[PDB]
């Protein structure tokens, strides 16, 4: 589609000091708005925001058995202690369970991973560096402008994956509920990389609010955990601002 | 499936001055309680809470096209404010409105709605009364122990419906989202009756939780309006006791 730089959008960036895009689309992908139309483009590390492709490919190849599938703990540690439990889909995507996906991954295999990514136009479709690491430590690269083109074609149940799978991954990333306001997100996070060489932070989904939908990606450049909070409250700020909130 | 009397839960009930019931059933051990066996299979008007089944059947018979349809109002006055305004499904069942379910029930018509109900075992079946009002003040009666069934088969997406429209209406009934506790849930008000023969109120829904699935149905015998609130706060304290929150 088409995207519009804001360039009053750098408002909420600047003051915190962070170099990040924030891409917003209202009804559809068709025209975005974006605070800044290089970056909007650039492809980054998808890091936990994979989650969401990595589900649905799980269920169409049937490594995910179906939408109850309890992904049982073993028993043996775990990077972070709220993945040491057994977990739903909905679980593991919510607390992020890496270990849960890493498998996943494992059992789709290359092969299958490379056809659905290439099905979805996943960024640059580049699963390199390890079955079970691309995402979190190799090529794989995508921008915000095409987590917003996917994220619509989920919603629209339009992704080459059954309207089922499709309506099961979504009822995972619902984040907000209220009567006439519906979140669906997924937050990221690659680590924090160097200070020349810097991790990204994520957050994409979308807000259903009455009659009218809004798509968003926001990515930024992080070096410190203690900058993670900026992830959510500049877009938020946004779409406050914009009247969405 | 078991089910036993739990009379502690009577607490909550004789504090405030009620006559009701409330199922609770956790999935894992097909175990329920309730606080009363008699109430928990007596059969009273759905109310509102038949907007679950009339949404399925929509679907099912393609009266509505899908999840994206825009109910829009056609500007005439509504006993809601609230109603007046083009909705989506999750939208019309979220705020209640009951023109919107009329009409779907209108368009379904009475063999295939006759039908549907059989399939899906829902209450007496007694859609006599008047194809658009027989759930509120027709002749169809359901039970607490027949909605949490009803649930658990939706939940399960064992109803004999499409799997695609059981996860559609599945996201519409999403009231409340953690990371690890979503609950689904649908309110129902009969109206005050008489103080002779009182109306009823409805709350039914199930919470997943962790990896555990707990279905409930709440129903009171209210006169007041007034005491509207307490279909909520009595369930909630009973499963607040449970440690399900
Ligand atoms: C996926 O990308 C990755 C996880 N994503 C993120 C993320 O926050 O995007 C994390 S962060 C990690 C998990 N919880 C801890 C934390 O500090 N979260 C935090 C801190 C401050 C603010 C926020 C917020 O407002 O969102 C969150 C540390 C993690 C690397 C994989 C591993 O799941
Ligand atoms: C469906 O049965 C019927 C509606 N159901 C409800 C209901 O509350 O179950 C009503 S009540 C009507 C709408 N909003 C007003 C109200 O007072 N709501 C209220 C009051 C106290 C507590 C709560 C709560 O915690 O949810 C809500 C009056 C309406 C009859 C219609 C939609 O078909
Ligand atoms: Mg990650
Ligand atoms: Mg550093």
């Amino acid at each position: 589609g088409s995207i519009t730089e804001n360039t009053s959008w750098n408002k909420e960036f600047s003051a915190e000091a962070v170099n990040g895009v924030f891409v917003l689309c209202k009804s559809s992908s068709k025209s975005c708005a974006t605070n800044d139309l290089a970056r909007a483009s650039k492809e980054y590390l998808p890091a936990s925001t994979f989650k969401i492709p990595n589900a649905i490919i799980g269920l169409e190849t049937g490594v995910i058995k179906n939408e109850h599938q309890v992904f049982k703990w073993d028993g043996k540690p775990r990077a972070m202690k709220q993945w040491e439990r057994d977990l739903t889909l909905r679980g593991a995507i919510q607390v992020s369970a890496v270990p849960v996906f890493q498998q996943i991954a494992r059992e789709v295999g290359e092969v299958r991973m490379q056809k659905y990514l290439k099905k979805f136009s996943y960024g640059n479709q580049n699963i390199s560096g390890g079955i079970d690491k691309f995402w979190l430590e190799g090529q794989l690269r995508i921008s915000a402008v095409n987590q917003v083109e996917f994220l619509e074609s989920l919603y629209l149940n339009k992704l080459s994956a059954s309207k089922e799978n499709q309506l099961i991954v979504k009822e995972a990333l619902v984040t907000e509920a209220a009567p006439e306001y519906l979140v669906h997100s997924k937050t990221g996070f690659s680590g924090v990389g160097t200070e020349s060489n810097p991790g990204v932070a994520w957050w994409v989904g979308w807000v259903e609010k009455e009659t009218e939908v809004y798509f968003f990606a926001f990515n930024m450049d992080i070096d410190n955990e203690s900058k993670l909070p900026l992830r959510k409250s500049i877009p938020t700020k946004i779409m406050e601002s914009e009247g969405i909130i």
